[PDB]
DNA sequence: CGGCAGTACTG
DNA sequence: CAGTACC
DNA sequence: GCCG
């Protein structure tokens, strides 16, 4: 990254528009970040800046005002409201909405939230478990927390597949949450499993906090046993055999990596979600294997660690 | 001018 | 529904 | 914010 000195003051624009709610600008501030921070060189020109894909005139300008003293303008204006906003939706359950109406009601503090606000159940295991959230885990402990789940999915059916994706599936070395997906190569098996395998997880202690039970995903919390542990996310995801593919794809990620192949897909007149690959309501087209879904859209296929965008 | 993804939960 | 979250 |  040749452009560290730039991307630095940029992310700190990107995060005030993103707490803000300005989330298109803040899409577009990243994807500036993400260019900036993968090229070739140092860019050193307004024509170079333009150069490059995801930075047009206005940001081209902003480097160029880099250029010269060492810092943004703009840097200096944001309002004295962004780091409240920034901790309150740091909150799980918590965005955007809820930070602006609770500072514009006064609230200034985590203290003041906890002594204050009104919480929805999700944004109080959000707020018990502030810190723990913030934290990545090693990818070791991923793998145990992974390896939990299956044990208690294979239990009940050993035919269950298992599959931790995310920033785990990609090779990382920490891990911001685990979100493991379940399927069964028999087609029908995978349905309605979750009271079984939630009632066995929490039986151990292992689930310490619900956070969404759906029919099809669960988001909650965890903790392996002993001591020196950290309360995790943990999300499980279950899926017809048939959409398995898309499902790794999707849940594999990255964000970004998804947001460029959804775009890729729109070129060609298709559609591709977590669920599956689609003509233009078109046609679910047959995805057995990640590479399908690849040669479908004409692409080569990308190992999980090359995805990491 | 307007898309930049679609959906599953919660209440 | 609006809001939040998943990648 | 960028881009078509
Ligand atoms: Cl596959
Ligand atoms: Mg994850
Ligand atoms: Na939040
Ligand atoms: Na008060
Ligand atoms: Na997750």
């Amino acid at each position: 990254n040749h452009n560290l000195h730039i991307t630095e003051k940029l992310e700190v624009l990107a995060k005030a528009y993103s707490v803000q709610g300005d989330k298109w600008r803040a899409l577009g501030y990243a994807k500036a970040i993400n260019a900036l921070k993968s090229f070739h060189k140092p860019v050193t020109s307004y024509q170079e800046a333009c150069s490059i894909p995801g930075i047009g005139k206005r940001m081209a300008e902003k480097i160029i005002e880099i250029l010269e003293s060492g810092h943004l303008r703009k840097l200096d204006h944001i309002s004295e409201s962004v780091p409240v906003l920034e901790l309150f939706s740091n909150i799980w359950g918590a965005g955007t909405k809820t930070a602006q109406m609770w500072y514009q009601q006064g609230f200034r503090s985590l203290e003041d939230i906890r002594s204050q606000a009104s919480l929805t159940t999700q944004q109080a295991i959000g707020l018990k478990h502030y810190s723990d959230f913030l934290e990545r885990m090693p990818r070791e402990e991923a793998t145990e927390i992974e390896q939990t789940v299956q044990k208690a999915a294979q239990a009940f059916n050993s035919g269950l597949l298992c599959v931790a994706c995310g920033s785990y599936r990609r090779g990382k070395a920490t891990c911001g949450d685990v979100d493991v997906l379940i399927t069964h190569p028999d087609g029908r098996s995978h349905r309605g499993i979750f009271s079984r395998l939630l009632d066995s997880l929490r039986q151990e202690g292992f689930l310490t906090d619900d956070l969404v039970k759906g029919e099809t995903k669960y988001l909650g919390v965890c903790r392996l046993p002993g001591p020196g542990r950290r309360h995790r996310r943990l999300d499980i995801i279950v899926v017809p055999y048939s959409e398995f593919a898309c499902a790794l794809l999707y849940f594999t990620g990255s964000a970004h990596f998804n947001r460029s192949m959804r775009a890729l897909a729109k070129t060609k007149g298709m559609s591709l979600s977590e669920h599956a690959l689609s003509t233009a309501p078109g046609r679910v087209l047959p995805t057995p294997t990640e590479k399908d879904v690849f040669r479908l859209l004409g692409l080569p296929y990308r190992e999980p660690a090359e995805r990491d965008w």
